[PDB]
């Protein structure tokens, strides 16, 4: 645990947390990460144990003890969660893959939404209720979802979260919306603009900003751009950045504390050996679970 918490410096201007990711693994692996996690970050996102493969592997059968401990973790020690994620192409079940029928994919998706959804309720600040459904040049990305139930898989999944739990910030979340004019970013704001004046419940935009060296500076006239689609918030939420340089990580850090939509930052991992990037050290803490120059870097800048 780092003595200065940048959690609580961000706070401190208005912004709701300064998060990070964790599962059971990662909890109990050694006494650092859980200290860290509880001393220098205020929320937590679910790495791997809320998505499609991990709470219903086979049709209408779920399994919660990954989710039930991170959840029961979180809550055990006053911070935010984000739940991740309810609908993607990817990590999904091949039985969900597989349906053909409209009728029956829209049963089965509304069914996993409420039920994941139901057994959280009101314990969860934000869910990323879609993940990762644009095609780099702006376009709908063609996953089963879109391929059989069409755009409207949009509506109907938002709409059903919604009412399963009103409590919940309602998030699209995408990687690559990284600097303003790239067409993704574009293709974001275009459809989310169409969306909201079709009265589609989305309260916020994640941007992941998975970032390689030296593109920190960028990502302040994203999260820009991403403003003009009409959403109440934004955040950034799986940061990390090859190379971990100071420069690049409060670049990030000022790029979400100067737009007044940011309510706040999850940082994918805690330790660099943890992290998915692990050989690029993308992240805050070191192979030893020590800030690294870029906390400190970022304490001192807020
Ligand atoms: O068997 C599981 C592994 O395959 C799995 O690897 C994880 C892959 O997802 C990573 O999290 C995502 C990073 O990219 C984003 O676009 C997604 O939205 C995030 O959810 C995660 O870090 C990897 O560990 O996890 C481990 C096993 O459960």
């Amino acid at each position: 645990q780092a003595s200065v918490s940048i959690d609580a410096k961000f706070k401190a201007h208005g912004k709701k947390y300064l998060g990070t990711i964790g599962d059971q693994y990662t909890l109990t692996k050694n006494t650092k990460n859980p200290a860290i996690i509880k001393a220098d970050f205020g929320q937590l996102t679910p790495e791997n144990s809320m998505k499609w493969d991990a709470t219903e592997p086979n049709r209408g059968q779920f399994t919660f003890s990954g989710s039930d401990y991170l959840v029961n973790f979180a809550q055990s020690n006053g911070k935010l969660i984000r739940g991740h994620t309810l609908v993607w192409h990817s990590q999904l079940p091949g039985w969900v893959s597989s349906i053909t029928d409209k009728n029956t994919l829209i049963s089965v998706l509304k069914n996993h939404i409420t039920t994941v959804m139901t057994r959280y309720k009101g314990k969860i600040y934000a869910w990323d209720v879609l993940n990762e459904i644009f095609n780099e040049d702006g376009s709908l990305r063609n996953s089963v979802f879109y391929n059989v139930i069409g755009e409207d898989y949009v509506r109907i999944a938002f709409e059903t979260a919604r009412s399963v739990d009103p409590n919940a910030k309602l998030y699209i979340n995408d990687y690559n919306l990284d600097s303003a004019g790239y067409s993704k970013v574009n293709g974001m704001v275009s459809h989310v603009k169409k969306w909201l004046a079709a009265g589609i419940p989305i309260d916020g935009i994640g941007s992941q900003t998975h970032l390689g060296a030296g593109a920190g500076s960028a990502v302040a006239g994203a999260l820009n751009a991403l403003a003009s689609a009409g959403t109440k918030e934004i955040a950034i939420t799986e940061l990390d950045i090859a190379g971990a340089s100071s420069t690049d990580y409060v670049n990030v850090v000022n790029a979400c504390l100067n737009q007044a939509k940011c309510v706040g930052i999850t940082v994918w991992g805690v330790a660099d050996p943890d992290s998915w990037r692990s050989s690029s050290s993308p992240l805050l803490f070191d192979g030893n679970y020590n800030p690294k120059a870029a906390y400190n870097a970022i304490a001192n800048a807020l």
